[PDB]
C-alpha cells in the first residue's frame, strides 16, 4: 500500500513509520513545509503507526535527538516515538479491511489529517491549537502536550488493569478532537476501509 505523507506545516517536521519493532519503508525522512513522501507498506500490517518529530538534529549518519517523538535517537525509525506525538495508526487487510484511526493517547504534537487516497470509507483528523490550550501540568517542555498517563503513571490514566473511565484530562483531548482516541477505552473512533486502501497523512491540514 500507499502512504503519501504531506508537510503543510510552516516549520520542517521528521516523519517517522513503524510497527513497533522494524521500520515501515526508509523508517522516517526530513521534511521542509511543503514536502511530500511516499512510502510503501505492506499488506497485512499490523498496528502501524506514522507520526511528526519536530526540533530534531540528525549528523551524517543519522544518529541524534528530537525534542518531541524521537525514536532511540535514529533518524530512520525502527521502534515507536517518545511522547508527546500524535498518532496515525492502521492495521490493513484484517481479513478483507484496513481500520484506521488517530490517537491522542500518547500526548499530542502536530495537527494531522489521515484521508484515504481510494472510495469507500472517510478520513480522520486533529487539528486543534492543542498545545495553546493544553492543561500547565500536561505541558512539555520540549513541546506539545503530553497525555496523563505518561505524566502520572497511574492505574486509572494508564488504563493497567484494563478498566478505567474517561477523566478530566481525557476529556480535555476529546472536547478539541472528538475524532481522535482520548484514553485507552474511549469508545473506538476507528474507520474501516475496504482491504489494500491507499492513504494521506497530512501534518497541519488547516496550514
Amino acid at each position: 500500500a500507499t502512504f503519501e505523507i504531506v508537510n503543510r506545516c510552516s516549520y520542517t517536521v521528521w516523519a517517522a513509520a513503524s510497527k513497533g519493532d522494524a521500520a515501515l519503508d526508509a523508517g522516517g525522512r526530513q521534511l521542509n513545509s511543503g514536502e511530500s513522501w511516499t512510502i510503501n507498506v505492506e499488506p497485512g500490517t499490523k498496528g502501524g503507526k506514522i507520526w511528526a518529530r519536530t526540533d530534531c538534529y540528525f549528523d551524517d549518519s543519522g544518529s541524534g535527538i528530537c525534542k518531541t517523538g524521537d525514536c532511540g535517537g535514529l533518524l530512520r525509525c525502527k521502534r515507536f516515538g517518545r511522547p508527546p506525538t500524535t498518532l496515525a495508526e492502521f492495521s490493513l487487510n484484517q481479513y478483507g479491511k484496513d481500520y484506521i484511526d488517530i490517537s491522542n493517547i500518547k500526548g499530542f504534537n502536530v495537527p494531522m489529517d489521515f484521508s484515504p487516497t481510494t472510495r469507500g470509507c472517510r478520513g480522520v483528523r486533529c487539528a486543534a491549537d492543542i498545545v495553546g490550550q493544553c492543561p500547565a501540568k500536561l505541558k512539555a517542555p520540549g513541546g506539545g502536550c503530553n497525555d496523563a498517563c505518561t505524566v502520572f503513571q497511574t492505574s486509572e490514566y494508564c488504563c493497567t488493569t484494563g478498566k478505567c473511565g474517561p477523566t478530566e484530562y481525557s476529556r480535555f483531548f476529546k472536547r478539541l478532537c472528538p475524532d481522535a482516541f482520548s484514553y485507552v477505552l474511549d469508545k473506538p473512533t476507528t474507520v474501516t476501509c475496504p482491504g489494500s486502501s491507499n492513504y494521506r497523512v497530512t501534518f497541519c491540514p488547516t496550514a
